[PDB]
């Protein structure tokens, strides 16, 4: 159980993921219709428990995705990448979703989890990682999935939070350039914004080379592209 | 004869557990929402506990303390309306007020139109007859529900609170109604109480505030501290529309 890489488990993921489906449903973004949150739970854990861990596919996925797709509003979505803490607290204020402010990215954010077969139980010892064990596990699997359905989704305009005090403000083979980015909509318009540390120079900007790679990506998807750059954590929010 | 059809009420509802579920889930995230979460499976599974398996006619109110405890029928201060002999009048009101009965607190809400009790030994709920309060025991589950649900309610009243009482009934206060034997007595001191004693559209008023029985009312809210005031000979639509 401990012949993994990564870290296992989240012991009281069930407890967790209940807990947070509760507040989801009922304090934080209550729907239409009312939703289940155990029968959530159960379809979760059904995804991945008893299972090889190094196995997954996103057909796995299929049912849980299907209660709670995760889909915003047109105009109201923001996807980030190196910039989790600042790119969070601007959709926060500005009444805006990223993925972790879908029911599914609520739950499963900052967890871990995967099975063993023959197993009824959560591994706690340790959980395949994507470099040493394998790019086909249930967390990877997950969020490439959730991020698949989150950008094929989206419709006008989209922003995305990008960190200008990185070498290169955009990586390729980050979920947002990999995943998210080719799976925009030709008609949506991406905003880009560039953001550094306060009291820092910049180390990238909207005519840098990684950049470039991304513009690369939108005008094959006829995704209108808008970069700004030069501004602060403060400016920015 | 001493088999499951041996009380005198009707038995459980078919299907309880899945009315409650279905309620606790509509009510908390599409009536009631933007409130601090509440766990419905926890609800669920506390309100089976309180009464499965247990002797249908020794319900005690802390059988059900987990329960309450879980979602207290508590309402927000000057929000809180009772009733008595005026159900389909009290919840109109409350729906075009949006103001809170106990029928409109979590549990009320979940409870509502619903009948069950247990069987010793056994898991299920009885679906064939369940005790009745005069000819079995008044000791009973359901009837001991909405006595502690009463009480918790009326302790935790705050500011104004108001009754719709029926002015087409001889006496519109009875002392040994839920609201009368329950709920005012147990109201928390110091709360403001507004009644208001309506009657049916063409017919002339059988009671009012001067007649004995809310003159019994005013002797429990004087004893309780709690300000009385009371309106009477209105109609029903002159009551919604005051
Ligand atoms: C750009 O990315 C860097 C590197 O992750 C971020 O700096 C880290 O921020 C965390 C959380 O605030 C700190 O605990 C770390 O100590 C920081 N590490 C380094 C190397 O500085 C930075 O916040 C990001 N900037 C923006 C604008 O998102
Ligand atoms: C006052 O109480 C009377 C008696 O319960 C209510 O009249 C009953 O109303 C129910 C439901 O509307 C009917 O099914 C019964 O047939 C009625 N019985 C009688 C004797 O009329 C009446 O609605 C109450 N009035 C108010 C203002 O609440």
């Amino acid at each position: 159980l401990n012949r993994w890489h990564g870290a296992g488990s989240t012991a009281d993921f069930q407890k967790i993921i209940q807990e947070r489906c509760d507040t989801y449903t009922q304090t934080i973004r209550p729907g239409s219709r009312s939703r289940n949150c155990q029968a959530i739970r159960q379809a979760f854990m059904s995804a991945f428990i008893s299972k090889d861990p190094c196995k997954a596919t996103k057909e796995d996925y299929n049912s849980l995705i299907n209660l709670a797709p995760p889909t915003v509003p047109c105009g109201q979505q923001v996807f980030w990448s190196k910039t989790k803490e600042l790119a969070h607290e601007y959709a926060k204020r500005r009444r805006l979703m990223t993925l972790e402010d879908t029911l599914l990215g609520y739950l499963a954010d900052g967890l871990r989890w995967c099975g063993e077969p023959g197993s009824s139980d959560l591994n706690i010892w340790s959980c395949p990682d994507w470099r040493k064990d394998c790019r086909t596990n249930y967390l990877s699997v997950f969020w490439e999935v959730l991020s698949e359905r989150f950008a094929e989704s989206a419709c006008n305009t989209v922003r995305v939070v990008l960190n200008g005090s990185l070498e290169n403000a955009f990586d390729s083979m980050s979920i947002f350039g990999r995943v998210q980015a080719p799976n925009l909509r030709p008609q949506v318009e991406l905003e880009a914004w560039l953001v550094h540390d306060t009291g820092k120079p910049p180390s990238d900007s909207c005519s840098g080379s990684s950049i470039r790679k991304l513009k690369s990506i939108l005008d094959g998807r006829n995704v209108k592209f808008r970069c700004m750059d030069n501004l602060s954590r403060d400016q920015f929010l």
